[PDB]
C-alpha cells in the first residue's frame, strides 16, 4: 500500500513524490489526473501520466470526448488507469492561468468523495497556476474520503507541511 506519507487530518496523507512513480509502485484503485476539459494531457501531470500509458490515456481520451463533448471546470470522468491504476479519475481544476473562476476548486475536489481511496495531486496547481498552500486547504475542507497527495516538487512539499495549519 501507500508509504512514507505523512498524515495531515485523519483522511489527507501527503508526500513529496513523482504521481507517476507512485502509481508504478502502488497500482491504486484510483490515482487522479489534472485534466483540463478537452482531456488533452500534454503537460504537468496530465503529460507525464500519459507519457507512462505510452499514449494509451490519450487515446481513450479523445474517444471520450468524441463521444461525450469537454467536461466541465470543476467536473470529472472516470476512465482506465491503464499501468498506473485500475482507474484513473480525471478532474478538471480551474487554470488561473485562463483566467477560470477558482472558486471552482472546491467543486473539482468534491469530485474526490465519490472513491473511498485516492493517489492525487494538488488540484490547479502547477502550470494551473493557482496558490498550492491554497489548494492543500480547500482539499483538507472539502475531501472526506482517503486521499494520498503526491507533490513533485520538493521545496514546494516543504513549504506545504511546515506552514500547514
Ligand atoms: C504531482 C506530480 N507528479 N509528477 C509530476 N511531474 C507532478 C507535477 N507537477
Amino acid at each position: 500500500s501507500f508509504s512514507g506519507y505523512l498524515k495531515l487530518t485523519d483522511n489527507v496523507y501527503i508526500k513529496n513524490a513523482d504521481i507517476v512513480e507512485e502509481a508504478k509502485k502502488v497500482k491504486p484503485t484510483v490515482v487522479v489526473n489534472a485534466a483540463n476539459v478537452y482531456l488533452k494531457h500534454g503537460g504537468g501531470v496530465a503529460g507525464a501520466l500519459n507519457k507512462a500509458t505510452n499514449n494509451a490515456m490519450q487515446v481513450e481520451s479523445d474517444d471520450y470526448i468524441a463521444t461525450n463533448g469537454p467536461l466541465k471546470v470543476g467536473g470529472s470522468c472516470v476512465l482506465s488507469g491503464h499501468n498506473l491504476a485500475k482507474h484513473c479519475l480525471h478532474v478538471v481544476g480551474p487554470n488561473v492561468n485562463k483566467g477560470e473562476d477558482i472558486q471552482l476548486l472546491k467543486s473539482a475536489y468534491e469530485n474526490f468523495n465519490q472513491h473511498e481511496v485516492l493517489l492525487a495531486p494538488l488540484l490547479s496547481a502547477g502550470i494551473f497556476g493557482a496558490d498550492p498552500i491554497h489548494s492543500l486547504r480547500v482539499c483538507v475542507d472539502t475531501v472526506r474520503t482517503n486521499v494520498y497527495l503526491a507533490v513533485f516538487d520538493k521545496n514546494l512539499y516543504d513549504k506545504l507541511v511546515s506552514s500547514f495549519l
